[PDB]
């Protein structure tokens, strides 16, 4: 019932929590603390996880992301979520977990594949990911696709759904447009989104309005897209003069010089460190913003997986509400504190 503020596409993922013995990723051939797809060997890793009582979580780093925009907007259908899960049990577990929350979802069906699970295996203080993505790379953007959207002038894509196919984020990008107040917004999700997918993703840079990444993911942008020279290529981004270089050459790639009155925004977490942003104006003149990121103590971090997900989240919902750059920057940190300071990669109840 809405009104609907941001619409978001992403592979929508089961996430399966457990605490699980050494032997456990020794046995599955799995590196602590990495973030992969499961491999051939890996096939039985859901069905073997239930012998450690996992809990079922809505995951996915979209749908994260806008269950946060969801959480603070409150009212019914304030962000609308498109995906695809399988004909499965776990696609109506998700949808169930989602509906709850008061998200406006259409998530499409593909007879016979298995809706995307993500393993969240917990081990020496550390999370491994297992993912399978399953029906989520059936997903196909319906043609009413505007209609369910209606009232929406924020989009969202994260470049995890290129692997599906990238017309679907090309289709939204392309309907934002040359609209002066529509906003496509896009996550670089992880480096290997950027090389697998260079040329489409050049592409839909010219139809971004606001791109966000982390350190690693802007480092590979700048080497693909030779942003800065071979000499800088392996400079450390948590120098703030090489990360304000790297952002302002990835600007360029938003708005190929070019200057309207659109929203062109390039912005990077940096970890612990000030967050960095381009931005350019109204006159074409770039101005950098530098945002302190409050501290928290090592102690008190339970694991960084979803920070990203979650400053995303943050920032977009501020947005909505027509907060400045630097107040949706304040925004995502507060919700990705939040998240990194207790187990699970949704907002807190009492946040
Ligand atoms: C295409 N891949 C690898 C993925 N596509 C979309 N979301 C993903 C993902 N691999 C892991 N995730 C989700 O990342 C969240 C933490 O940032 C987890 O909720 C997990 O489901
Ligand atoms: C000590 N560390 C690692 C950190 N301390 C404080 N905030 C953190 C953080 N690592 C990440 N965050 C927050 O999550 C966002 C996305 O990584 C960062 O922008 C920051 O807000
Ligand atoms: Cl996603
Ligand atoms: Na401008
Ligand atoms: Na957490």
């Amino acid at each position: 019932t809405g009104p609907m503020r941001v619409f978001a596409i992403g592979n929508p993922i089961l996430d399966l929590v457990a605490e699980v013995p050494s032997s456990f990723l020794d046995e599955f051939f799995l590196k602590r603390g990495d973030a992969t797809l499961a491999t051939p060997e890996q096939m039985r890793i859901y069905s073997t996880l239930d012998q450690f009582n996992p809990t079922s979580l809505p995951g996915g780093s979209a749908l994260n992301s806008v269950r946060v925009v969801q959480k603070l907007l409150r009212k019914p259908g304030s962000a609308g979520y498109m995906g695809a899960i399988g004909d499965d049990p776990r696609g109506q577990v998700l949808k169930e977990l989602c509906d709850k929350e008061g998200l406006a979802t259409r998530f499409m069906v593909a007879p016979g594949q298995s809706t995307g699970v993500c393993a969240v295996l917990i081990n020496e203080k550390e999370r491994t990911l297992c993912t399978h993505l399953g029906a989520c790379g059936s997903f196909r953007l319906p043609e009413d696709w505007t209609t369910f959207a209606s009232g929406a002038l924020i989009f969202y894509a994260t470049a995890y759904t290129l692997t599906a196919t990238p017309k679907n984020a090309l289709e939204v990008a392309g309907y934002a447009h040359g609209i002066p107040n529509a906003i496509f917004t896009l996550n670089l999700s992880a480096p290997f989104c950027v090389e697998l997918y260079k040329d489409a993703m050049q592409s839909l840079l010219l139809h971004t309005n606001i791109l966000f990444g982390n350190e690693e993911e802007f480092a590979h942008l700048a080497k693909v897209h030779n942003l800065v020279a071979a000499e800088k290529t392996a400079l450390s981004t948590a120098n703030k003069e090489h990360a304000v270089e790297v952002c302002t050459g990835a600007l360029r790639l938003l708005t190929a010089g070019q200057n309207t009155s659109a929203t062109k925004l390039v912005v990077m977490t940096r970890g612990h460190n000030p967050v960095i942003a381009a931005e350019q104006t109204a006159d074409g003149t770039v101005v950098v913003h530098e945002v302190g990121v409050p501290v928290v103590a090592a102690e008190k971090i339970v694991d960084t997986n979803g920070a990203g997900d979650a400053f995303v989240g943050g920032f977009l919902y501020a947005l909505s509400q027509g907060k400045t750059v630097k107040q949706c920057i304040m925004c995502g940190n507060a919700c990705a504190q939040d998240v990194i300071q207790h187990v699970g990669f949704s907002l807190s109840f009492t946040f």
